[PDB]
């Protein structure tokens, strides 16, 4: 079987509640409403090719690279100080080369946020973030963003590709290891059995 994943199939992809829980160490984490679209909501990063190492399906990030389709979900305990949180996506391409292609220019860009710290600005409200180095092996890229202050607030990014599918998530938490990196490990599992 060689046939790319269909766009109507990348909802079967995501993990369910169980399993995002199951990864993140909750017991309570709800999904909100299905992604559909890529988010072109303002923000400025001080390094601007640093967004896509910051955030998940982002459309500057996303635009002009081929891509047909989007779908994703954020998950979070419920309230506004919730322990976890977790934005998982997969994005359809035509073929195998172009979802490579995109996570292979992901990985240049994000090389050059490794070890920085960048300003980033959203409704009119700024905070600095400082990345790791870029971690994983092929073709799965990882790294670690530490938000600034005594909170030890972070997120990991994964980035993965398997046929013609794109695996984008962001973990965060207090506790964060790699938890973004098996989340990608078991969607890319999951678009291997289709
Ligand atoms: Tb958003
Ligand atoms: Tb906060």
């Amino acid at each position: 079987g060689h046939q790319p994943v269909a766009e109507e199939r990348l909802s079967a992809l995501l993990l369910n509640s169980s399993e995002v829980n199951a990864v993140m160490g909750s017991s309570s984490m709800q999904p909100g409403k299905p992604i559909t679209s890529m988010d072109s909501s303002p923000v400025t990063v001080s390094l601007p090719d640093c967004q896509g190492a910051l955030y998940t399906s982002q459309d500057p990030v996303y635009a002009g690279t081929g891509y047909t389709a989007i779908n994703g979900l954020i998950s979070s305990e419920p309230g506004d100080n919730y322990e976890h949180w977790v934005n998982q996506a997969v994005v359809a391409f035509p073929t195998a080369d172009k979802a490579r292609a995109f996570v292979q220019t992901s990985a240049d860009k994000w090389k050059n946020c490794a070890g920085k710290t960048v300003t980033v600005t959203n409704k009119a409200k700024t905070y600095r973030w400082t990345f790791a180095d870029v971690k994983g092996s092929p073709p799965t890229i990882t790294v670690i963003d530490t938000q600034e202050g005594a909170e030890g607030w972070e997120c990991q990014r994964a980035m993965s590709v398997a046929n013609n599918v794109v695996v984008d998530v962001n973990a965060c938490g207090y506790q964060i290891t790699n938890q973004a990196g098996q989340i990608a490990a078991k969607i890319v599992d999951k678009v291997n059995k289709e």
